[PDB]
Order: C-alpha cells, then sequence, then structure tokens
C-alpha cells in the first residue's frame, strides 16, 4: 500500500537540541546496524522504518559496512526511501560513516582522505541521495594525521555531500583535538557518537563535560548493551557473563518498582543528566520501537534511585 506518515508523529516525541547548533534530534533515534541487511526480510525493515517515523523518530543512523553483507543496509534503506519516504526526505536526518573495514586493502579502512571521499561517494550511490545530513569518521585512526581526516570531512561539507559532520568512538583527548581542528577549519563538529549504557560508563570520565564545553551534541550507541539490558536473558559469555546476568536481574526489579520494562529504564538512564542529546536504539520488531518511545513517560530518577543503580553496578 502507499505509506502515509502518521499526522500526530510530532505531537509526542521530544526533540533535543544537539549541542550548540540548529539541529534538534528525536530523544530516541533508530540505528540500522542490525535487521536492515540481506539476511533479514525487507518487509520487516520497511515496517521498522515506517513505525519509527510514525512515532516521530526523524533520525536514521547508518554506516557503510552495515548489513550483512556490507553496504546492504544502505541499499535497502535507499530502496525503502525511494518507495515510501521521498516526499518527507527533508523531514529526516540521515547519517553514514567511514572508519572501520569496508573493502579489502590499504584504502578500504581507517582514516585517509582517499577512503572517506571514495566511501561517501559509494554510500550516496547505494542510498540514492545527493547528500547525507551527517557524515562521521567511524573510529580514530592513530597512524593518519588527524588534520587529513578532518580536512576530508570539511571538504565533503563544503562540496555539499554532507550537511554536517561528526566523530564516533573518539576518547576525550582525541575528541578535543578533532573538535578544535574542525572549528579552525570552519566546519564545526556537530556530534559525537560514543558507546554509552549502564554497563559502559567511560563517557562520564570527561567526554560529556568536554562536549558540553565545546557545544557538541552526543548520541549514545548500544544503550541496551547490545540487548543485555532487556527481557532477553530473563548462556555463552558472549551473550552475557554470570556477574552481568545478576546485575540485569537486580536492575529489572528496580525497573518493575518504577512500573516500566528494564529496556525503558536503561534508555531513560542515559538521558538522566540532560547531557546526552539522543539514545540510538537497535530493533528487530516494531514493538521494541514502541517500547523505547514509551520510556519518555517515565524517565526521572531521584538521588536515591541513582545510588541504588550504582550499588547494583558495583556488585
Ligand atoms: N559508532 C559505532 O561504532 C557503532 C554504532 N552503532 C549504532 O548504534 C545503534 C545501537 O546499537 P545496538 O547495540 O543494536 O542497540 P541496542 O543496544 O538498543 O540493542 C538493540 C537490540 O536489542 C534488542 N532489543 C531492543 N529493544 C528491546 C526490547 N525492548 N526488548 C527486547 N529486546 C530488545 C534487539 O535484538 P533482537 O534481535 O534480540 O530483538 C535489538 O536489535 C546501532 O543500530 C547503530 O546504528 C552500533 C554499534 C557500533
Ligand atoms: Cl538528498
Amino acid at each position: 500500500m502507499i505509506y502515509q506518515p502518521d499526522e500526530n508523529r510530532y505531537h509526542t516525541m521530544e526533540y533535543r537540541r544537539c549541542g550548540r547548533s540548529g539541529v534538534k534530534l528525536p530523544a530516541i533515534s533508530l540505528g540500522l546496524w542490525h535487521n536492515f541487511g540481506d539476511t533479514t526480510r525487507v518487509e520487516n525493515s520497511r515496517a521498522l522504518l515506517q513505525r519509527a517515523f510514525d512515532l516521530g523518530i526523524t533520525h536514521f543512523d547508518l554506516a557503510n559496512n552495515y548489513g550483512p553483507p556490507p553496504g546492504s543496509a544502505e541499499c535497502n534503506f535507499g530502496r525503502i526511501l525511494q518507495e515510501d519516504f521521498l516526499p518527507w526526505r527533508d523531514e529526516l536526518i540521515i547519517s553514514t560513516k567511514a572508519g572501520y573495514t569496508m573493502w579489502d586493502g590499504p584504502y578500504g579502512d581507517w582514516g585517509s582522505r582517499k577512503y572517506l571521499i571514495a566511501s561517501l561517494d559509494q554510500s550516496l550511490k547505494r542510498m540514492g541521495l545527493e547528500y547525507v545530513d551527517i557524515f562521521y569518521h567511524h573510529r580514530p585512526d592513530p597512524e593518519t594525521p588527524l588534520k587529513e581526516t578532518m580536512k576530508a570531512l570539511d571538504h565533503l561539507v563544503r562540496h555539499g555531500k554532507a550537511l554536517y559532520v561528526g566523530i564516533s568512538n573518539y576518547p576525550a583527548d582525541l575528541a578535543r583535538q578533532a573538535i578544535d581542528i574542525l572549528e579552525d577549519l570552519g566546519t564545526p563538529c556537530l556530534i559525537h557518537q560514543p558507546k554509552y549504557s549502564l554497563f559502559e560508563r567511560w563517557v562520564e570520565d570527561g567526554l560529556l563535560a568536554l562536549l558540553q564545553e565545546k557545544g557538541v551534541g552526543s548520541i549514545a550507541f548500544s544503550p541496551l548493551a547490545g540487548g543485555q539490558l532487556t527481557d532477553r536473558y530473563l548462556l555463552k559469555p558472549e551473550q552475557i557473563t554470570a556477574d552481568k546476568l545478576e546485575k540485569v536481574r537486580r536492575l529489572n526489579e528496580l525497573a518493575a518498582r518504577r512500573g516500566q520494562k528494564l529496556s525503558q529504564m536503561a534508555l531513560a538512564w542515559v538521558l538522566r543528566n540532560d547531557n546526552v542529546t539522543s539514545v540510538l536504539i537497535g530493533a528487530s520488531k516494531p514493538s521494541q520501537i514502541e517500547d523505547a518511545v514509551g520510556m519518555l513517560a517515565n524517565r526521572r530518577f531521584s538521588a536515591a534511585e541513582c545510588a541504588e543503580i550504582d550499588a547494583i553496578l558495583e556488585g
């Protein structure tokens, strides 16, 4: 059938300003890391994107190597965009990235100007776009001068292939250097995409304070620790360790006292200090997107609740 976005999509969703910029992101964003490749059904991928936009999720996050196979999430997103979302493309924030392994050899990974420009050209072709809203350097490249990588980002914005740029997985010291280089170049860093959840709190050691200084936004990836902070395990160590399973059980009892699912409490917790712009979820079914949006109704934490959480995590 012909897709018609829900007319009340902007009524419930909360939009949050992304650092000091003109961009407001939905409090909940959707990532295409899993369930958008050739190994899942396009019927399901389409249903996820339509349910997300109907609930006011305007930001879809991709990367060149998302699938599997690499590049298939960008192709499938490109097809669904052409078929169902073209009249509303200017209502969407689409992102992509380059920095991890995409193709074989010395120019298909890392941070060279060659890789970033060739990869974004590939990404725009797979997605059928003139530009992405945000282009990221996917991870640090310690062996390439940071200035070359940042100058490639500045070039792609000046020559209209990206509206804004970002960095992902950069530690606080490297994030400072990257932000200052981009500011001097005249293309200020819009955003940082770090891993952040109850089980991964490294950004609280300086990065969030630095981004707030510098007026740079942030979007937490793996906010459910890849699905550990859910109902899923309520087992191989890769799935969950014994100590983490005991923490999940105790965190779920606290979520129950609050009248919400563990997943909802875990997402709410990431935004508790109003110093993270958005939470980037993964989803295999539309009910998981509905669950995430349902977190907005119950995302306040008291001093006592934060102490309760820290005590569970200390065990
Ligand atoms: N910059 C970077 O280096 C990286 C970026 N990313 C980005 O961040 C996004 C988030 O990563 P991801 O770790 O997937 O996201 P989450 O941590 O939100 O976990 C998502 C997965 O957990 C399960 N899940 C989600 N909600 C629920 C729920 N309510 N009940 C039960 N299970 C649930 C689903 O798995 P199932 O199949 O079991 O239902 C889903 O695929 C990615 O989509 C991607 O765009 C991710 C990794 C690397
Ligand atoms: Cl476009």
